[PDB]
């Protein structure tokens, strides 16, 4: 739907099995999550943004449930404050900005 | 207008007789910009991504032309790698996520 932007964009996504709120970003390149148990293996990452860089796991070919929208791809988990869903999942469920 | 997020959402923006790029965050409640000289007075701040916490300095009232539309209200200067457009703007000028 439409969302403005008054409060943080929150919204409720589901992956490996589990339910989660995560915060869509239009400035992030990809999508990281807080610590979380998932399956399969990874490549290690490092990324970074305001504040300086993190290590995360990346796994790819991930499900997710994006209000409703179901997209599979990369996910990154790791020490983030917060969850964030990035532009590599945004584009997948045709996100666009308004004004 | 209508922009998608293939490619980061980068737009041109003019704060204190300056031309600069920004990208437009929707994770971002705030919006910083590389250090920059801006005229006025100003409380120091911290504030916090993923890789940490920054010190930034708050400057109020600034006015600031994004793609055209002037709009006033308070820009955080300081160590940021790019210059974002957080929320505390993007309402201003009327933004929403779509989908
Ligand atoms: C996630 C990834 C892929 C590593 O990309 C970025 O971090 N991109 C960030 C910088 C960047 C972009 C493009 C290229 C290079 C670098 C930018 O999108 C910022 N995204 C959010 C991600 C986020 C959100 C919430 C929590 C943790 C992380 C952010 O840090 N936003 C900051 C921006 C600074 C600001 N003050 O607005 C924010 O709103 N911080 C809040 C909330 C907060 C408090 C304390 C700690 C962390 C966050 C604040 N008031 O300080």
């Amino acid at each position: 739907p439409q969302i403005t932007l008054w409060q943080r964009p929150l919204v409720t996504i589901k992956i490996g099995g589990q339910l989660k709120e995560a915060l869509l970003d239009t400035g992030a390149d990809d999508t990281v999550l807080e610590e979380m148990s998932l399956p399969g293996r990874w490549k290690p990452k490092m990324i970074g943004g305001i504040g300086g860089f993190i290590k995360v796991r990346q796994y790819d070919q991930i499900l997710i449930e994006i209000c409703g929208h179901k997209v599979i791809g990369t996910v990154l988990v790791g020490p983030t404050p917060t969850n964030v869903i990035g532009r590599n999942l945004l584009t997948q469920i045709g996100c666009t900005l308004n004004f």
